[PDB]
């Protein structure tokens, strides 16, 4: 297998399903560095896909905000769901709203239903929020039909969760409020042998970013810390950390990104970022082994 995965574009933030026998990856698109650059430029989504963890297929950009929601500009952070026998994308604009966008292909094209975010500063239960990021989505669903939307960013108490209807674009009641220690960004949600598993990248408090994760019998209430899932990766250059966890043909992976391609090309890596897969396994007792990133590809 190949190290790095995906070079023909920068890469960031992914997320991962399956579907029909393929594992996708969505990533936020980073653009090409441009003179006077100094903050994100991720106007769109990303995806690639394989059926044997060796050839990777480009399927392009998927979803542009501009071109696909009526109210949207970027498209951060994806987190894509297959309910319904449909695909649904959640992006963060740029802090100024979470969004849905839908297709009923995984490669798209996505399109955004809405007039407005999903998710926003006006939801119910989300404000009041001193200093919060209101991006980054993690949505889940859990055995009793019950969808969840996780966000938020910026503090261990910042973090928000807020049920979905089963059509998956629309927020039923409102949000609750969610707390792990070092909370900066990354949300995440999986369950597992009756587990649940909240994830995360921490802040740069004590270091570099990690991720980190908690556990509980039910899922927005009941979490207690339980250590690291992924250190800085290599070539990251301190910098941000961003994951998901995915089950694919009996085994589990951690999806992240690290900035190889831009060190091997010797290009400013802050914002060209590129995806990474690494396999993760379980201890006896439920919890998460920390991953040990590779360089030589999967095994
Ligand atoms: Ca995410």
């Amino acid at each position: 297998a190949d190290y790095p995965i995906f070079s023909q574009r920068f890469t960031a933030d992914p997320a991962a399903v399956v579907y029909n026998g393929r594992l996708y990856i969505y990533c936020s698109h980073d653009s090409d560095a441009t003179p006077g650059q100094s903050t994100y430029n991720i106007p769109d989504i990303t995806c690639i896909s394989t059926d044997d963890l060796k050839n990777w297929t480009d399927h392009g950009e998927v979803f542009n905000a501009k071109r696909d929601s009526r109210w949207a500009s970027v498209s951060w952070a994806p987190s894509i769901v297959y309910r319904n026998n449909k695909f649904y994308l959640y992006y963060g604009n740029g802090g100024n709203g979470i969004g849905v966008a839908v297709s009923d292909s995984p490669t798209g094209p996505f399109k955004d239903p809405l007039p407005g975010p999903l998710v926003s500063w006006n939801t119910p239960g989300v404000q009041p929020a001193q200093n919060m990021w209101l991006f980054d989505p993690g949505v889940f669903v859990d055995d009793d039909g019950q969808a969840y939307m996780y966000f938020g960013g910026n503090g261990q108490n910042n973090i928000r969760v807020i049920k979905l209807g089963n059509d998956m674009i629309s927020t039923v009641g409102s949000a609750m409020t969610m707390s792990a220690p070092r909370f900066f960004e990354a949300a995440y949600m999986h369950k597992y042998n009756g587990k649940y598993y909240f994830s995360y990248a921490s802040d740069f408090s004590q270091g570099a970013s990690k991720i980190e994760y908690m556990m509980s019998d039910k899922p927005t209430t009941g979490f207690q810390y339980k250590g690291v899932i992924l250190p800085q990766p290599p070539d990251n250059y301190s910098n941000n950390n961003h994951h998901a966890i995915v089950e694919y043909k009996g085994n589990w992976y951690v999806v992240y990104h690290n900035r190889t391609v831009a060190k091997q090309r010797g290009l400013d890596p802050v914002y060209q970022r590129n995806v990474c897969i690494d396999q993760m396994f379980y201890n006896a007792d439920g919890t998460i082994k920390q991953v040990v990133p590779t360089v030589d590809g999967l095994k």
